[PDB]
């Protein structure tokens, strides 16, 4: 039975779950909740959101606490539990770096500084955040990330695991790079042949070649050299699928490398992380700007061509619900929330003060709507055939261009018949739609708070008849009808309010 | 076992119902709850508001998907269904006009233009509404209907069905008539002798007749005949009652015919529905109406003594409610509530926002009095006796005359005791009353949020005694006793609130 | 075993219930709550506010609907009912006068103006309320009443009816008196010596006799003489104590008789009705007067030597719940609420809106206060020994005078401690307070939202000691013992809330 | 197995139960909770608090009736309670004093004033508080809580009974001392060498001796000398734990003496106390101070290195709740919220309107954090390794010291994650929080509506390393682990909000 795997050619991207293109609609627990004896508040609030697969932190410390004496007992155990409540994994390697430093490596490695050497600033001060350079750390990671590929390799053939997480923004605060005289003489050293193809630039030292940018890009090359060397001996053993997640700099005003995590994959050292990282699936935003036009700039530097947009982490306040849609309509493999449990712990002010069924319930909506027809939908995605849109506050109107023959009107906050005047969109932005090109008049159509009016996208289709607008769930890839939607409930578009509905749209034309 | 039938006899009507009288307190689910799969989100509603009758789309494209192919599976279970939940039916068959349009009609049908041709303006566009003129549209439509005619004679010996709609608000948007060659063809010649008679005038050409209304008229004729002759042919494999329902034009300032659907039974031209239509028993407003001076003056125009008084549509926003017993009022057969289902569709603004326990109370209220005594009202309404009322805003006082001996106030607003002062009215129009005479000293009496007072109408009277004020109920035709109200509960009046009590009142004098 | 009787000598009153004082927690049901088909709407309110009694109309025209051909299945049904529901009855003899008018009296009476004649005006018109002069109506009201008393002889050995209410608020609306020739020959006939003698009046007509006043004093008299006579006959077959129910007039203001219903036992005639009225125990009234200084003072007028205070209605508006300890506090036999059910019906403005939990809690409190020491209670209202009071509105501090050596301090909306400042009353006036003398150093005592303390009235008293202050309740006449209240819960008085406490408080002195 | 037992030396302390120290979380019933018949109402709310001791009186009225004729048979019951809701239990002996007053002495005392005299003031009038001076209410007192203490050890060899209370809030309002010739006569002596050489002083007269504090200051020594007498006699039967509570004179602006409570254990009277009283085991205040700044000054100076502090009451109002941990943080023996059942009393304004479970909850959070490891809290507490501080308004910082080490900054009102600007304190004052030290470099850190940020105190520890912050409980004294918080949950301090949550927090630095 094949395992999963990423592929990705022509700037057309599938995650491969037991054989065909998947969608992750993700939930992560909370930092600590990596134990057996918290799991109990876990998982009941899974069951409220109804992910498709969890992120859990693997921790460093947890599964070495002594150099030598592994223990993997709580991965067996969460393998267990993944499987009785019917979720995928993905598993967090928190190790050499977790939010730029050390505090999940083993009592073993934080405490030696000898051993497993900080960054040096300029001025001669360690700071919290540990070395790429060093031979030492690297050996101990990578030793440790291959004892748990194999590991999962062992207890893991039914393939709840689907990707591995290596390292969690990985990076640095409070310097550019590493000033260690250990650092300084491979930045003295000439850019390898491979960067400097990849940058397009002639042969040089580091200075040389990268000028003002030169300390962020060696940092972002060091780092990415050291996290894909721990993919390969990972993927040796085992080869799902891996990526990395990375700290955001601001998308329009960033500040300078230090401030924002320097050296993770940031926006400006994109194809620096690329060149250094080709057994690194792909590099995933983890986006907490709530605000609108920021949000979806980020989705669209990170999906590339060569890019699989992929957002690992992002807000769990209701405002952020609504960008599941926009991200799946990059035709990437999914979207995943952060901080899912009933811990009683609060990131607030980046997400909500509380986790209940309440705040849960704008996410559930769209989980549901999407499990209800996900394989068809990964197939659309994997095609490149995916649309998306989120609500914009001040724009209650929105135009979604499918193919030759048909777009879609997407309207916030009107009623679902007609009405005088000007739309005036949801009180709060909360409204987005799906939707699915399956043959060029036939679409997959789903939204929340929103009206979808297809409507002739040239005059070949100007005599447009809705054939049929069929309400129903697929089984795998089987549809399953509920009924043909026509009247009152097609006259002015298809509208949704609160509740998951999928709806099979087959248009066709009068003559 | 006697079938439905509907009598009609110096402006007294009935709808026969197992051999006696019948009025129809109705509900109809939304337009797309006419499948299997849907029909558990309708019947928990109707438990709710408690109808007797409820009206439930039968689709053309679902009964002939391809030409030839018929399938009544859909009729069948519901039969069932309404047959479990004790109601009767009322069938709505959506075929070659559905508010205006050919939605409904099967893809063979509303995506071949050529063989079943829509209407075209006077600037040559075809337009969203089919050619009354055609005669394949005809053919097929009455071949459809006679199928479905003949389905229901053989599986609904119970009579579970009462009446059917054929057709759903016919009419035009966006034209006055057709103007096609096919339509100038038949408008150039002589009016039809029996159109002549009845509208009182000379023979000549549909312009020369009937001059600026010529348009509009021709266009009215055509469609009454095309569905008097789908009337017939159905009648003649199993004669149920049969009546089309009107999309109305504003009653004090309507628009131009093909703003509202021209050539539908508005109020203008029921003389010409009535020569065209000789097989269809009644014209049936759609009141979505609610202020109260439009409301009545609807409920007057279509209570003729060659129609009875049917209200087939009407909103479900609460203040609708108290326009049910003023329907009875006029001695017709019955009044029917719009989009009573909990699929989460919403016709606000026509109708409420939500349906749920609440939003249907103070419908469910006048259902459940009704019934309380439903075969003695319909018998008082098939004399023309039974008297009906609802509340004005800013009149807090009505005067009902009921025969030479007695009247009734109403009164709205007040305590169940003596008040000081003038009526103030309830907060918001939500009264109303509706008394049947049985005999000239004895009348049922049932209201809400309303006053009722019985008083002399002549010198003969003056000397009043309430000799019975019978609480109860009536199982059938007999009636079932509770309580004899005096004292408080007759000193001012009899009171209603919010409960439904009928009372058998009967009036004596001292001598 | 003994059957009710009602004692009165020198200005002490018992109604002696199986053989001991009885103090009457009563509950009477709307006026339309006297039919099998409406009881299980009595009884679940009966339950929630725990009368000892319960008063329920006995309809003339429900026992004698034809003249000669009784029925009292109703009675029986009520008796049966009581039993189970464990409350005592008093029957309201529903007859000639109900609230001035025959409406109670059957068909063949209040059609037939000829043999049972109306009130005449001095213009000449018949008015609704038939007139105390008629020998007709006199003998057939009594034969009705004679068989009911040998009726309820029979069925009730258990002596659940404890009394009879014979007539209900007799007297005349829009009249003073009857004007008819038959009223006019004995009006100017001789004063009767019986009244003669009972005014300190000398010998003469009515209108030289009591000049002004002749009109009322005769009509008065005359109403009077009518029921006595009935509750005369009633006695002599079962000689259950009987009282009639007074329509108020005014205190401080009154209208003219005729206004107020002229004749019934107001506050002027009262010596008139007990001369006339020798069989009738009580003259009680009907207060629904909610204000302090109203209320209190029709208290003291009807508390006479020769007359026990029986409040036989007043309002079910939560404000007149406090009234029952004031009236017990005139040592007469009880107190009862009117329209104790959930039909639906108000009497709004004179009660409350609605009958439910919420509204029937503070008439609750006191009837379970009073409850947990009934028979104790009764036997000092029967020598003269309790006292009661009710907050006024801007008095937060009364005095209760006890006996020469004890008083006790009411004291309204203060803490249940220490508390800085002029006592604030409650937001409303809902506080109250009762208290028994059982011997000169000891006393019950209960409350609520108030405080009392007991404090010496004399120098011997001055060094006081609270020996007891016992929490309990009484089985009968035996005292069943919680806890002794000391502390804090003695140091500020004994404080009252919402809960029903019954304290038996022993008081000493230090020497 | 030993008996409980109160150590104390060089200014450590410990209540030793069951062999081990002990930390009181106690509740104590309102003042008339001590019978049979009321204890169901006193259950429910401990099971909702979850003290692990309760307070109850045992009054000498309810076990010497009449003189000679013990009855302890509420102990015994009160025993097998405590026994099946899991609390221990402090007896408060309600005899010669209860808050200054023998209002719980039997009949045959305290209506005896020439056996058991009350205080004479300087004018001549008896008071309400019985002089100390009478060798007949010593005799009896003492005799009475001889049985008592001769019963306990009988019927408690479980030790459920852990500290005994003689007496409640002794001492005197409207008199400084008792002015009596008995008093005068002692007065006028000599001072008694041993109170001449505690408070360093030559001999001499009372007034000699101490000026214008001798009034004062005799009547504090002698309700101290008649306490030992009773309590040395006690312990002669059943040698339990002993300490009186003190009625607080104002810590900044005390009144006069007699105002405030003349002769108890005041702040300004604690030397004579301790002179007086060597059997007396602490003196402890009760606290309704709810200013900040008032209340821990009481703490302050009740805790002595002769005074192990036992706050023995405290309001229960939420307010209050906050002030458990400064108290524990004294290095004492525990702390007791009084008023705690569900009788319906309160002793606002001292404390909350009403008891219950909203009300109760902020301090059952605090009793359910330290009952999650009491006996290594309350063995810290006996080494003097116990910090506890409480939130005051106006100042959302606070620093604990620890040790050469380390340090703990309090934060609060703040989110559990990265805030911008100055800390703003919760809205109210509600945070708390208590730091016990392990070892050097181990703690356990509770708190609630707080942040704790454990800081380097010295360049030593500039370094810091978080090895392990692990949420767990205790077992008696094994740790149960849950899981090791980490990242987000440690990158702010570890922060608390409203769920009771135990950390054993070991620190390390890098090298």
């Amino acid at each position: 039975t094949p395992m999963p795997q990423f592929v990705s050619k022509d700037g057309k991207h599938a995650l491969m779950v037991d054989g065909a293109p998947f969608l992750i609609l993700g939930a992560q627990v909370n930092n600590s909740s990596n134990y057996p004896g918290i799991m109990d508040k876990v998982w009941p609030a899974m069951q409220v959101l109804g992910p498709n697969t969890v992120q859990v932190p693997i921790a460093w410390e947890q599964v070495e606490p002594e150099e030598g004496r592994f223990d993997f007992s709580f991965v067996d155990t969460l393998l267990n539990q993944a499987r009785e409540h019917k979720v995928r994994l993905v598993l967090l390697w928190f190790a050499t770096w977790k939010n730029n430093g050390p505090q999940y490596a083993p009592h073993w490695v934080k405490t030696d500084n000898q051993r497993f050497p900080r960054v040096v600033t300029r001025e001669g001060k360690s700071i919290g955040s540990l070395s790429p350079h060093a031979q030492a750390t690297l050996d101990a990671d990578r030793k440790a990330f291959v004892a748990f590929m194999q590991h999962l390799k062992k207890v893991d053939p039914q393939h709840t695991v689907i990707m591995i997480q290596p390292e969690n923004e990985a990076g640095t605060y409070g310097s550019v790079r590493d000033f260690s005289p250990m650092a300084q003489k491979l930045f003295d050293g000439q850019v390898p042949d491979e960067l400097i193809k990849r940058m397009n630039k002639q042969p040089g030292t580091w200075a040389q070649v990268f000028g003002a940018d030169a300390d962020e890009i060696f940092h972002a090359w060091s780092i990415g050299r050291y996290i894909d060397q721990i993919a390969q001996a990972g993927k040796a053993e085992y080869p799902l699928p891996m990526y990395v997640n990375a700290a955001l700099r601001g998308p329009f005003n960033p500040g300078q490398p230090g401030q924002y995590a320097s050296g993770g994959p940031t926006d400006n050292v994109l194809d620096v992380w690329k060149a250094a990282g080709p057994h690194i699936d792909l590099l995933a935003p983890d986006i907490y700007m709530p605000e609108y036009r920021m949000y979806t700039t980020v989705l669209e530097r990170y999906a590339r061509p060569d890019n699989a947009l992929f957002v690992a982490e992002t807000g769990n306040r209701p405002e952020y619900a609504r960008y599941l849609y926009p991200t799946l309509g990059h035709n990437g493999i999914g979207w995943s929330a952060f901080g899912i449990d009933y811990t009683r712990y609060s990131n607030y002010p980046l997400g909500a003060k509380h986790v209940n069924e309440e705040t849960l319930a704008p996410f559930a909506l769209g989980f549901q709507a999407v499990s209800m027809g996900m394989r068809p939908f990964a197939k659309a995605a994997s095609e490149g055939k995916l649309h998306g849109t989120a609500e914009e506050p001040g724009q209650a109107v929105q135009e979604l261009k499918l193919n030759d023959r048909w777009s879609a009107t997407i309207t916030y906050g009107v009623p679902q018949f007609w009405f005088k005047g000007e739309p005036p969109g949801n009180p709060e932005p909360i409204g987005a739609a799906l939707i699915a090109e399956l043959s060029p008049d036939e679409f997959l159509v789903t939204g929340y708070h929103a009206r979808v009016t297809l409507h002739p996208a040239s005059d070949a289709t100007a005599n447009m008849i809705y054939d049929r607008v069929e309400e129903g769930v697929y089984e795998g890839n089987d549809w399953k009808f509920q009924r043909n939607w026509n009247g009152d409930q097609t006259d002015y578009g298809v509208n949704f309010s609160s509740v998951p509905q999928l709806l099979k749209i087959k248009l066709a034309t009068y003559k």
